[PDB]
């Protein structure tokens, strides 16, 4: 009945590699406590477990939950597999079939998730489109929260181009610095996955921000939507929107989406279902974690 399950190595299997780089490697696999499709991230134990418990205790439709942990020579984190992958890749791949309704609903959902994390007094520290996952095209969930602090990023690689200026200069992380990163995430979605400050070295970012330069208005965005982003990047952290306010504003916009985003052929767009999705098939072709719990 443990909220954070301690898994023996024999209780899970890595089947294929999903992704790799800095922070480790994530595999697609099965948890066999019945067979449950999972992602497995392979990156003091007493402290690591304390932090992992918080990640296992979250219960919100827009926040991923840790299902289990395996502590050996490495730390392995086990979570439900999200069969459509990350939202960044998703928007890059489906840029010709993503309409205004979907983009605005994703903004709402991410804000709901982050508001929930704020209620849990949990600062994410690494919100980005790569860290939002697609359960279905209509339902996204935030992941990878609290790794930054568990690793020790408040002390002594950092995602500079998503960080609030106070995080860069003074390693200050708050729910308001998460609002800045939220702004960058929304910008990533509205540009269908452009790289922020592309071609500009990370070492120059603080000076650029101090000069008042920001990410440019996405072609599809009305000024109303861009102003939300710009407000997320104000130097005065206390003046940035709160996630509660962002839920309200984007929910209002989602009720009349074509007023707020101007997308060529918005009306006639269609995203692949599980049966038609190459990606879903690539992953899946016996019991979903939700059904198991
Ligand atoms: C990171 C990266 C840079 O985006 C690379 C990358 O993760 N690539 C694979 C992406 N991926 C694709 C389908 C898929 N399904 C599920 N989890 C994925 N990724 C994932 C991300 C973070 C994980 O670890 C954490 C850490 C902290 C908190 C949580 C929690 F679940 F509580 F939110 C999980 C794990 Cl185990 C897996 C998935």
């Amino acid at each position: 009945q443990a909220l954070l399950r301690i898994l023996k190595e024999t209780e899970f299997k890595k089947i294929k590699v999903l992704g790799s780089g800095a922070f480790g490697t994530v595999y697609k696999g099965l948890w066999i406590p019945v067979k449950i499709p999972v992602a497995i991230k392979e990156l003091a134990n007493k402290e690591i477990l304390d932090e992992a418990y918080v990640m296992a205790s979250v219960d919100n439709p827009h926040v991923c939950r840790l299902l289990g942990i395996c502590l050996t020579s490495t730390v392995q984190l086990i979570t439900q597999l999200m069969p459509f992958g990350c939202l960044l890749d998703y928007v890059r791949e489906h840029k010709d079939n993503i309409g205004s309704q979907y983009l605005l609903n994703w903004c709402v959902q991410i804000a709901k998730g982050m508001n929930y994390l704020e209620d849990r007094r949990l600062v994410h520290r690494d919100l980005a489109a790569r860290n939002v996952l697609v359960k279905t095209p209509q339902h996204v969930k935030i992941t990878d929260f609290g790794l930054a602090k568990l690793l020790g990023a408040e002390e002594k690689k950092v995602p500079i181009k998503w960080m609030a200026l106070e995080s860069i200069l003074h390693r200050i992380y708050t729910h308001q610095s998460d609002v800045w990163s939220y702004g960058v995430t929304v910008w990533e979605l509205m540009t269908f996955g452009s790289k922020p400050y592309d071609g500009i070295p990370a070492s120059e970012i603080s000076s650029i921000l101090e000069k008042g330069e920001r990410l440019p208005q996405p072609p599809i965005c009305t000024i109303d939507v861009y102003m939300i982003m710009v407000k997320c990047w104000m130097i005065d952290a206390d003046s940035r929107p709160k996630f509660r306010e962002l839920i309200i504003e984007f929910s209002k916009m989602a009720r009349d989406p074509q007023r707020y985003l101007v997308i060529q052929g918005d009306e006639r767009m269609h995203l692949p279902s599980p049966t038609d999705s190459n990606f879903y098939r690539a992953l899946m072709d016996v019991v979903d974690a939700d059904e198991y719990l």
